[PDB]
């Protein structure tokens, strides 16, 4: 079978797992090329010695196995050899005498230390044998071995995991999938007051069954003091100031993701900080880049607050990534925002054609008010005091909402942030932007500009026509939740109001990911039409699901955007053809299509025998146009417009 990762968005073929015997290295040696100081990262023992001290920092190093095949540690562990190497030295395979010679793994605890440092390292880590999780290697024992120098050396005894480490660059979907699998391990550690500290490709292993974290050597308590473990290039800059935190583990996830996916520059053996400036991976996957930047923010307060919170955003990002590279949408229900409450801009394009019916000016433009009422809203925090009354209010229109909340307010909700935020939502839905902003600004003076306040500020700035600030503030929210589609839709709609070309292609990203977001289909189509791609716009509009009440509109919209070859005129006719005279706007678009095909025959010849039921001759099209106009004349809501259509009918008449 295959690993079903990312909730089945990423399938990875299972490989059987390396048997102890096959894992053993014949001649364990670190080649000169690969000799580096574990402490400062610099080249060490080069021509060229296998053991010595680093000339740069003074740290002792050894590239020689400390246990040899044949050895017996603590009268219990029968050593067979080395299966791997890292910063703390060789990794040893032993057979466990006290459990039928089960294979176990031994690794050193410290790099150097007197007998006390050695015992202390063991004593301080003994608690790890109570850290239990399915995605975490098991610790079996702590063991002391007297070496050649007569010195006690401490070892940790672990489960053998014969998988494949994640350590030349993974596709981003794959890497996200892997990290999604171990984040629950990190959440688990956090819930018990532990930090993993040393997350990196090396420490994550794909086995036949699962993903495992295979090294617990750096695990410590939150805010702990003493030696802080981790690896420069992956570990949080502030770790000496703050000590280990959830925040510091979040940093290592971002770093780990970057390391697995990007061409990160190195100085020493170490990855340099931040992200490469114009990386092609980050260009193709916009939200993946934003996710990375939040996770690795130099300010720990600006990173994801929890591993679970990060996991939700990373899932959203994965959906965006997979949808883009497969061409198949991956819808999901947000943990942050509501689903869209409505659609906007669906009948802009076809409302223009309404002139055929009524004779009225129809120059419909996308409006802030239509967008505002359609936008997703932030989910209410259930720990807020008003959460019960707000859940009761959920089906209430804007004015009824305001009334219920103000009544509820007048008789303890003094401290509530969500009650006022709901009043703002409602006032904005009604157009009372001035009242809303007063209310927001007051609230921001009590609790500051928390992200929900910034969201509703951006919305207000939409109604105000201050599109630059709206973009700025929606972006802040996006960068806080890069895996959410709500903020991307809001930014695509703002760009439209502002008359900017959206260089981030938010409509496309939104629609690619979730073909339930019909606003995005029409938005995306309008952008493709704008740059001469009438083919892509129709392509986009074709993806509108037939289950939607907007399907017919999307079909008629295609006809309209198509009007230039004969095959395009046929495409346009084909979309109109299927729809009954019952459906609103059909008659006028029929007229428009036959009209287009008439103007076409002035400069072209048909190799088809009909458009819309009429002969594809000048005579047939004129007859078709005529008949369409006379039919529109009979439903024209004014006698003045009736005369207009009749006149046009007489004129076009063959
Ligand atoms: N526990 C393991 O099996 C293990 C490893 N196992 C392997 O390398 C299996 C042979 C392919 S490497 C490693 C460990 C634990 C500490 C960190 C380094
Ligand atoms: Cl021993």
């Amino acid at each position: 079978g295959s690993h079903m990762l990312g909730g089945g968005l990423v399938e990875i073929p299972r490989a059987p797992d390396i048997d102890p015997l096959e894992a053993l290295m014949t001649n364990p040696v670190v080649p000169e090329s690969k000799r580096f100081c574990w402490n400062c990262g610099r080249p060490v023992g080069r021509s060229g010695a296998s053991e010595g001290w680093c000339p740069y920092c003074g740290s002792p190093y050894s590239f020689l196995p400390q246990l040899n095949p044949g050895d017996i540690v603590a009268g219990q562990y029968e050593v067979k050899g080395c299966i791997a190497h890292g910063g703390l030295g060789w990794i040893y395979l032993a057979l466990d005498r006290n459990v039928n010679g089960r294979p176990v793994v031994l690794k050193g605890l410290v790099h150097s230390g007197d007998a006390e440092a050695q015992a202390m390292a063991m004593a301080e880590r003994q608690f790890l044998a109570e850290v239990v999780h399915p995605s975490i290697v098991q610790i079996f024992n702590f063991v002391e071995h007297t070496d050649r120098h007569g010195d006690p050396v401490g070892y940790i005894v672990m489960e053998y995991v014969g998988g494949q480490s994640l350590k030349q660059k993974l596709p981003v979907a794959e890497a996200i999938a892997y990290l999604l699998e171990i984040l629950p391990a990190l959440s688990y550690l956090h819930s018990i007051g532990l930090v993993y500290n040393d997350l990196k490709p090396e420490n994550i292993m794909l086995t036949e069954e699962q993903l495992k974290l295979i090294d617990l050597g750096a695990v410590s308590r939150i805010n702990s003091f003493g030696y802080l473990y981790g690896t420069p290039g992956f570990q949080a800059p502030e770790i000496v100031r703050t000590g280990p935190t959830v925040a510091t583990d979040i940093y290592t996830v971002g770093r780990t993701l970057a390391a697995l996916t990007l061409d990160l520059p190195t100085r020493n053996g170490r990855y340099v900080d931040g992200l490469p400036e114009d990386d092609p991976v980050l260009k193709t996957y916009d939200s993946y880049g934003r996710l990375l930047r939040r996770a690795i923010d130099p300010d720990p307060r600006q990173r994801f607050t929890t591993a679970e919170e990060m996991s939700a955003q990373l899932t959203g990002v994965l959906r965006e990534v997979v949808a883009q590279d497969t061409g198949v949408p991956r819808p999901g229900l947000s943990t942050i925002f509501s689903p869209s409450r409505s659609t906007f801009g669906v009948d802009l394009l076809v409302a223009h054609t309404d002139v055929y019916l009524d004779g009225q000016v129809h120059a419909e433009k996308l409006t802030a008010n239509e967008i505002v009422t359609a936008l997703s809203v932030p989910l209410v925090d259930p720990t807020d005091v008003a959460a019960s009354v707000l859940q009761a209010t959920v089906l209430s229109q804007p004015v009824q909402t305001l009334d219920s909340l103000r009544a509820a307010r007048h008789g303890d909700f003094s401290e509530s942030v969500e009650l006022p935020l709901m009043e703002v939502r409602a006032l904005l839905d009604l157009g009372d932007v001035a009242k809303a902003t007063r209310k927001l600004d007051d609230l921001a003076e009590r609790v500051g500009w928390r992200w929900r306040l910034v969201w509703y500020r951006a919305v207000a700035e939409l109604l105000t026509g201050d599109y630059d600030s709206a973009t700025k503030h929606f972006t802040e929210v996006l960068d806080t939740f890069p895996g959410e589609l709500a903020p991307k839709l809001a930014l695509a709609a703002t760009a439209e109001l502002a008359g900017n070309t959206d260089e981030h292609k938010f409509y496309q990203t939104v629609w690619s990911t979730n073909d339930g977001v019909i606003s995005a289909a029409f938005g995306l189509a309008r952008a493709r039409s704008a740059e001469g791609d009438r083919v892509g716009a129709v392509r986009t509009l074709d993806e509108v699901p037939p289950t939607s009440r907007h399907f017919t509109t999307a079909r008629l919209t295609s006809a309209v955007t198509l009007l230039v070859t004969e095959e395009q005129i046929r495409d346009a006719a084909r979309r109109v053809e299927a729809l009954p005279p019952t459906e609103p706007r059909v008659l006028q678009i029929r007229a428009l299509v036959l009209g287009g095909a008439l103007d076409w025959l002035k400069d072209n010849k048909a190799s088809t025998n009909h458009i819309l039921g009429f002969p594809f001759t000048s005579h047939g099209l004129r007859l078709g146009v005529e008949a369409s106009l006379r039919s529109l004349a009979r439903v024209a809501p004014t006698q003045r417009h009736r005369y207009t259509l009749v006149d046009m009918a007489n004129k076009v008449r063959p």
